[PDB]
């Protein structure tokens, strides 16, 4: 057997109140907050890449090699 | 056997109140908040890529190699 | 056997109130909020790509290699 | 056997109130809110792509390779 | 056997109230809200693509390779 | 004096307003006021005995949801000599 | 005096407002006011005996959700000589 | 005097406002005012006996959620000679 | 006197405001005012006996969540000669 | 006198404001005011006996969450000759 990223909870009682719970988070992006107030932006772009925004990427992959979760603001000119 | 990302909860009682619950999150984007107040943006683009917005991407893949979850604001000119 | 992303809950009692529940989220985008107040945007584009909006993409794929969940604001001129 | 993204709940009692429930979300976009108040936008486009709106895409695919869930605001001139 | 995206709920009692329920969501877009108040938009387009609206796309595909769920605001001039 | 003008254009819009008072607006929202959700009660043996003389009595397993705008909201209200 | 002008343009917008008062607006929001959620009670044996003379009595397993705007909100209200 | 002008342009916007008062706005928010969530009570044997003369009595297992705007909010309110 | 001008441009925006008063705004926020969450009570044997004359009495296992804006918020309120 | 000008440009923005008063804003925040969370009570044997004459009495296992803005917030309030 093999266990990986397993949340196990067990509870036993006879009388009263019993609460049993399990949670699992894998590849999760939570709580991204951004504020821009009275901000001036001037951009001049000629053949390039300019990124000034908000990017939130979450990826979960099983049996995947060479995977890229995020690639933001790049110039690729491979030969 | 093999367990991966498994949330297991077990509860047993005789009298009273019993609560059993399990949750699982894989490749989840949660809670993205953005505010822009009185913001000035001036963009001049000639053949390029400019990204100033909000991007939220969530991807879950099984048996997938070479997968890209997000690719924002890029120039590709491969030969 | 093989378990992947499985939420299992089991409950047993004799008298009273019993609650059993299971939840599963895979490739889910939740809670995206954006506000733009009194914002000035000026864009001049000549043959390029400009993205200033809100993009929310969720993808779940089984047995898929080379899948791209999102590709926003790019210029592709491959030869 | 093989289980993937399975939500299983089991409950057993003799007297009282019993609640059993299971939920499953795969490739789901939930809760996208956007507000634009007193916002000025000026766009001049010549042969390009400009996206300033709201885009929400959800995709679930089985046995699909090379699938693209979303492609927003791009210029493609492959040869 | 093989289970994928299966929500299973089982309940058994003798006396009282029993509730059993199962829900499944795959490729679902839920809850998209947009408000534009006192917003000025000026667009000049010459041979390009400009998108400023709201787009909500949900796609579920079985045994489909190379499927594109959404493609918004693009210029394609492949040779 | 509020003046808006637009001349010698191709597409011109001129809007002028003296006074404005915006209202309430809901878009894709959910509201819950006085809501009872998910109540489970198990009672094997119960016995209720009430002796009332000119009053208000509420007895037993009760689930009450109320929403009053311009009045008094109660469960048992015993007033006299109004 | 509020003046807005736009001349000799191709696309011109001129907006002028004297006074403005924005209101409330909800977008994709959830509101809960006076909500009872998820109450479980188990009582094997219970006995209730009430003797009331001109009052307000509430007895037993009760789940009450209330929302009052311009009034008094209570469970048992006993007033006299109003 | 508030003046906004825009001339000899290709895309011109001129906005002028004398007075402005922004309001409240909710976007993707959750509000909880007077909410009872997740209450579990187990009582094997209970006995309640009430003798009331012109008062307000609340007895037993109670779960009350209230939300009052312009009034008094209580569980048992006994007033006299109002 | 507030003046904003923009001339001899290709894309020009001119905005002028005399007085401004911004309001409250919530984005992706959660608010909890008067919330009771996760209460568990186990009572094997209990006995309640109340003798009341013109008062306010609250007795037993109680879970109360309240939210009052412009009034008095209590559980037992006994006032006289108002 | 507040003056903003922008001339002989390609992309020009001119903004002028006389007086400004920013407000409150929440982004991805959580607020808890008067919240009761995670209370567990175990009581094997209990006995309650109350004799009340014109007062306010609260007795037993109580979990109270309150939020008052413009009023007095209490559990037992006994006032006279208001």
């Amino acid at each position: 057997k093999t266990k990986q990223g397993v949340a196990e909870a067990a509870g036993k009682t006879k009388e009263g109140v019993l609460y049993v719970g399990s949670k699992t988070k894998e590849g999760v992006v939570h709580g991204v907050a951004t504020v821009a107030e009275k901000t001036k932006e001037q951009v001049t772009n000629v053949g390039g890449a300019v990124v000034t925004g908000v990017t939130a990427v979450a990826q979960k992959t099983v049996e995947g090699a060479g995977s890229i979760a995020a690639a933001t603001g790049f110039v690729k000119k491979d030969q």
